């Protein structure tokens, strides 16, 4: 007699919770990621649906889901939904922005630091008995660095997290550029930021970090001819969607030098195993952990959990991604 | 003619052409570290030296130096130089402040950050081939790591370094507490930084950074019974000196669960190598490296050059550090 919700992960209880005072729920608990064709089975009869990216949640899903009403990621990227698709079904779509932009945010400057100081092969260097067996404890020119006080930092994609870097860069005194689809008067003058054209932010910055979707307009905008408007010693990080770089191309300019290293939370294809890129010292690689924070993941499954309440009490979703919709179907379930 | 200085290792060129303009300049060029009784030797006839960290200053080297009248450490620290038996002496003893305090302030952000976010053990879980090899993209629960926004970081040590710390830390929006010898009311209203008691303050922490010298004082400060009073929660980060910390309660703390996780740049004895420590991957390990970004190495080379020749001129050195030395013997070589 409640409406049906399948959830295809693990997500905090406190969500579940949530969901089950309203709901009937299905919860995916294995460590891995559901299979295709169960994935398919098990959305015959839901009303309702929480995603993770792992899921691709196209056309076929839709026309095998003939009760699905409302798809809430638990994500603020939702390049793994076909939106448009849904939107002409009457088919709402959620996300989780806000609640994990500190997270993001901060572990994009975990990888910044990491690339620019050689945090990863100094431990590998120091844990595996190197440093010992060598016998010499300091010497002036061993892993030397890019400082980042005075230097400029240029964001690419200037939302919610973007934003949220350059409020970090401002504590290391950093000039801060930015290359977006709009202008932003407010954050500019909170936080000195100013807009340049792209290429003119790749050509002047010491620190580029990607932060926007992944769209038809961005993929692969990070392409080879981009990389040589870099400086030789820029730091590149992605946090983003693997598909906004040219992986072939990056490596090309890491082997090179036409940059001096990258940081990595996300690839072209995940899981990730490149052997040529994972050969390089002057690369930081983490496994799409930028929003893995208790705090974080906590606060993901309560919003995804009030999105799809407020849908069954007929109100609009707060996170609604697709508003177009509303004019298509009033929201609730029948 | 010229007065003679002794530089003990491959400093940057800048310093080194400084110094030839107005001394005789010996520099040890090796890879590895100078051995003592080379030490003794080389000073016989010096007027000048230029130390790192790795050099102890003691009372031997002054009686086997007996030209000596300006030590140059090639540091901000200098605990490795018998201050109070150079000044006894009529040595002037000098240090390489400020240069290096945006490096050693974004080393420390690097190692919160990195232990913080499970950087190094997620670069080896992808870099290594297990998360291809495992076949899962992404789970919820995986690499869980603290968040910074809004969050209390313990500053032990509000200098040069721990004010920069700060500084770094509003633009993540955190709570700032400190322990000095001093309160320091600028920096305070500047930043909004509050002193507490050390033992207030690592109770009251999510992350401890410590940017203390090491002097009798701060021997061991952080023991067994500091460590207990800090959150199961909580992140340690030690860019100060290895003694400050004892390293067998730390091990204990890692494994019990009495604090969450420490970065470490600076060890008891270095180079370092403990089994038991580096099994751990709640720790995050560098060897020294700080300051090492190649302007800081730059600007750290310069500013030796200048006090030695300020001295040579009968001026008072820039970053003089044992001030009662001036009253015992007036600047420059005879
Ligand atoms: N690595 C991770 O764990 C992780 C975690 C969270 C998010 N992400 C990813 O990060 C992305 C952004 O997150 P967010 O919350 O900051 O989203 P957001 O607030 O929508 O910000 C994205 C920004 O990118 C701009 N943008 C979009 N298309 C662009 C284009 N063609 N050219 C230039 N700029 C463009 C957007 O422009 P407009 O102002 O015109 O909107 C917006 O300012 C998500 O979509 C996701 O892919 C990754
Ligand atoms: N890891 C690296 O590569 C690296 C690089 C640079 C420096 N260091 C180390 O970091 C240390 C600090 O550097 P810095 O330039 O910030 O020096 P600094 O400006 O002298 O700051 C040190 C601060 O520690 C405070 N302090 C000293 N003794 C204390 C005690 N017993 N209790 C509480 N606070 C105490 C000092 O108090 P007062 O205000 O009363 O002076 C001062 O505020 C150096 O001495 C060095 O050991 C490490």
């Amino acid at each position: 007699m409640k409406p049906k919700v399948f959830i295809t992960r693990a997500i905090p209880e406190n969500g579940i919770n949530m969901l089950e005072e309203e709901f009937e729920v299905e919860v995916w608990e294995e460590e891995r990621e559901i299979p295709r064709e169960k994935l398919l089975e098990k959305v015959k009869d839901v009303d309702a649906l929480v995603t993770m990216l792992s899921e691709r949640i196209d056309q076929e899903v839709f026309e095998n889901a003939p009760r699905l009403r409302i798809v809430a990621n638990y994500a603020v990227g939702y390049d793994n939904i076909d939106v448009e698709e849904a939107t002409r079904r009457g088919i709402y779509v959620t996300n989780t922005p806000d609640v994990l932009t500190n997270a993001t945010a901060d572990h994009a400057f975990a990888l910044l630091l990491a690339t620019a100081r050689h945090v990863v092969k100094g431990d590998k260097f120091v844990r595996s008995g190197e440093w010992k067996r060598k016998g010499i404890a300091w010497h002036p020119k061993w892993f030397l660095g890019y400082e980042l006080y005075g230097k400029t930092i240029g964001i690419v994609g200037f939302g919610r997290i973007g934003q949220a870097i350059a409020r970090r860069a401002k504590g290391f005194n950093m000039r801060i550029l930015y290359y977006s689809r709009t202008r932003k008067s407010q954050a500019e003058k909170e936080l000195g930021a100013e807009y340049r054209p792209l290429e003119e932010v790749l050509k002047e910055s010491d620190f580029v970090i990607l932060a926007v979707p992944l769209t038809k307009e961005t993929m692969y905008m990070i392409n080879e001819e981009r990389l040589k408007l870099m400086k030789p010693t820029a730091i590149l990080v992605n946090i983003a969607r693997g598909k906004v770089v040219d992986t072939k191309a990056l490596i090309k300019a890491l082997k090179e030098g036409w940059i001096a290293g990258a940081g990595l939370d996300v690839f072209e294809e995940e899981p990730y195993y490149n052997e040529e890129l994972f050969s390089l010292d002057n690369v930081v690689l983490t496994p799409h952990i930028g929003s893995a924070t208790f705090e974080a993941r906590e606060a993901m499954a309560e919003l995804v959990a009030r999105n799809l309440i407020a849908f069954k009490r007929g109100e609009i979703p707060p996170t609604l991604v697709n508003k177009e919709v509303i004019k298509i179907r009033k929201p609730g379930f029948n």
